[PDB]
């Protein structure tokens, strides 16, 4: 019975957000408007018409992307007066937020009154792009005050492996608001996206839409224990804690199972699909011995019965399948939660694992190569940027890969 506001920033955060309410609508029997035992509350609103409408934020620079939704078979849903439009770069895009403050805040308050037990945000966005990343990072920066109790998450898209020039920047700078200015981040890498797609899916050019028809099930299978609770893992921080036992250290990797088909099999049992979910072809994750996970969480829907579950437990002990830490306590969590009343097994991983930091590592080798020649530094020294932040950033990017590897140590 805990609250979720849901805030949606630039192209991409609006239209992996659109995907999203596409999917929750269909699992809650609701319609491109309003309806036909789940809790809707967490992230629906009751209608002053017992209709519903999404806790959800729609935040852009740019009128294109909002107008498509709104020119679409989803205009009905969403609150109007949820709906706020204002450029390239991140700098550009902090600064527009300082502008627009007070007008966003007058939806972000709002919504956050109506709620009666409002437990955090959620952050839909891209690390690079101007918009997402720049009012992006100011918005995580504020709600970090006007709201310090409240949890922060984030489903934060990382940049396909260029076509943007300045991605390396945009994403430096948003990494450091990540990584103190949020509690949980779920990393979707478009790079680990794109590859299912094209192979275990077979499209030549997958598309964005194409794209975010994954991300849509792992934004929804990762709350179905919060829209069909039961007595443990009703709470997001009730997941957040499990899977991030220290701060910092907080950048997690899915994973998806039945990802495909239509060809039947002779038997699917919780056993293949825990199994799977341990394959690095299901982690929509990029990386390139030592490294490890920290926790796993594991999210089986449909008919199970917790005895199997103990069996696939034990087959992964003995074939040595998971690389847990050294220092402590090696375990996967199983959450067995229901599916809507609407159209086998399922699952959904959520891990901490020690190689996320290839991707900050990756990140700053293409910062500092841009940096060390003052590459494209016109367009974003324009405006408050007559010195650097950019070195502040680094030093906290550098922290977190840091800790990440330090934490591969059985020292630790
Ligand atoms: N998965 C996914 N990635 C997207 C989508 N739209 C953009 N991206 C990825 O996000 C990054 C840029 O996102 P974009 O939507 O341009 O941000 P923006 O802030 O809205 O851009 P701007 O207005 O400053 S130019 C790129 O790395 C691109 O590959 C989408 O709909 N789905
Ligand atoms: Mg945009």
């Amino acid at each position: 019975p805990r609250e979720i506001i849901t805030l949606q920033l630039g192209q991409c955060g609006n239209q992996i957000g659109f995907e999203f309410w596409k999917q929750l609508c269909a699992e809650h029997g609701i319609s491109p408007e309003a309806i036909v035992t789940d809790r809707k509350d967490v992230f629906f609103y009751q209608a002053d018409d017992e209709h519903y409408i999404p806790r959800a934020v729609l935040l852009d620079l740019e009128p294109r992307v909002i107008h498509s939704i709104l020119n679409s078979p989803y205009a009905k849903l969403y609150n109007p007066e949820n709906i706020y439009l204002s450029g390239n770069n991140w700098a550009s895009g902090f600064s527009q937020g300082e502008k627009i403050h007070e007008d966003i805040f007058d939806i972000i308050d709002r919504e956050a009154d109506g709620s009666d037990s409002l437990e955090g945000f959620v952050l839909c966005h891209s690390i690079a792009g101007g918009t997402g990343s720049g009012l992006g990072s100011y918005l995580l920066e504020r709600l970090n005050d006007r709201y310090p109790k409240k949890l922060v998450q984030t489903y934060s898209v990382f940049p396909n492996q260029s076509d943007v020039v300045v991605q390396p920047y945009n994403s430096l700078l948003t990494l450091k608001r990540l990584t103190q200015n949020a509690d949980c981040l779920v990393v979707l890498d478009n790079t680990a996206l794109n590859r299912i797609a094209t192979d275990r899916l077979h499209i030549q050019n997958p598309s964005f839409s194409q794209i975010n028809q994954l991300v849509s099930t792992i934004m929804s299978a990762s709350t179905t224990t919060l829209r069909y609770p039961g007595y443990m893992n009703n709470d997001l921080i009730g997941l957040i804690a499990s899977l991030i036992p220290t701060p910092r250290l907080h950048f997690l990797m899915t994973g998806y199972t039945p990802l495909t088909t239509d060809q039947s099999v002779r038997k699917t049992t919780v056993l293949d699909v825990m199994r799977r979910l341990l394959q690095p072809k299901n982690v929509m994750v990029s990386t390139g011995t030592n490294h490890c996970y920290i926790a796993i969480l594991n999210i089986i829907q449909g008919e199970v019965d917790p005895t199997q579950v103990h069996k696939s437990l034990q087959r992964i002990r003995e074939r040595k399948l998971a690389n847990f830490i050294p220092w402590g306590p090696a375990s996967i969590q199983v959450a067995l939660s229901r599916k809507s009343p609407y159209l086998r097994v399922s699952g959904l991983m959520m891990a901490n694992h020690t190689s996320i930091s290839s991707l900050f590592e990756r990140t700053c080798r293409q910062y500092d190569k841009l940096r060390k020649r003052e590459a494209f530094l016109e367009q974003f020294r324009k405006e408050d940027m007559f010195k650097d932040n950019f070195d502040e950033m680094d030093t906290s990017r550098e922290i977190v890969q840091q800790l990440i590897d330090e934490y591969h140590a059985a020292t630790r």
